[PDB]
């Protein structure tokens, strides 16, 4: 019933990488390869790479969607708390209710699943920019992890999915991830252990 969250590369040698961005005062988003984690500031740039072995066809697709970490609570749909949802921070296109936004794509594609509820965020795969060995997307948390009636410091995990113009899976992977004020700090401290 819970989406699948099993790390596949497929054909395409799919994998995700993060900027290597350090743990300074003024990082708005930072990746812990230790923790697997993305540590972010609600509303900001946080670029997720895509890495590929050969180039998938044009018509390919990339999804994310989070669910939450926890056995107990996996079955809940993750969704923005009241106060985030019914506030004007609408950009015309994404559904006030939804965790995750991708910025700077007028292709961007928005679900709710006709069947599990679940939100998702989908857009066009494109090849690397110039200069570039990766594909990098754009992705807005729209809610604190803090927040109350949300996700209420409760883990989430978001899953990027690899898909075919016609909904074929081809590869996937996720990344565990905090929306807070501090980013690095709260990286610093959660390394800690
Ligand atoms: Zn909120």
């Amino acid at each position: 019933s819970v989406p699948s969250q099993k790390t596949y590369q497929g054909s395409y040698g799919f994998r995700l990488g993060f900027l290597h961005s350090g743990t300074a005062k003024s990082v708005t988003c930072t990746y812990s390869p230790a923790l697997n984690k993305m540590f972010c500031q609600l509303a900001k740039t946080c670029p997720v790479q895509l890495w590929v072995d050969s180039t998938p066809p044009p018509g390919t697709r990339v999804r994310a969607m989070a669910i939450y970490k926890q056995s107990q609570h996996m079955t809940e749909v993750v969704r923005r708390c009241p106060h985030h949802e019914r506030c004007s921070d609408s950009d015309g296109l994404a559904p006030p209710q939804h965790l995750i936004r991708v910025e700077g794509n007028l292709r961007v594609e928005y679900l709710d699943d006709r069947n599990t509820f679940r939100h998702s965020v989908v857009v066009p795969y494109e090849p690397p920019e110039v200069g570039s060995d990766c594909t990098t997307i754009h992705y807005n948390y729209m809610c604190n992890s803090s927040c109350m009636g949300g996700m209420n410091r409760r883990p989430i995990l978001t899953i990027i999915t690899l898909e075919d113009s016609s909904g074929n899976l081809l590869g996937r992977n996720s990344f565990e991830v905090c929306v807070c004020a501090c980013p690095g700090r709260d990286r610093r401290r959660e390394e800690e252990n």
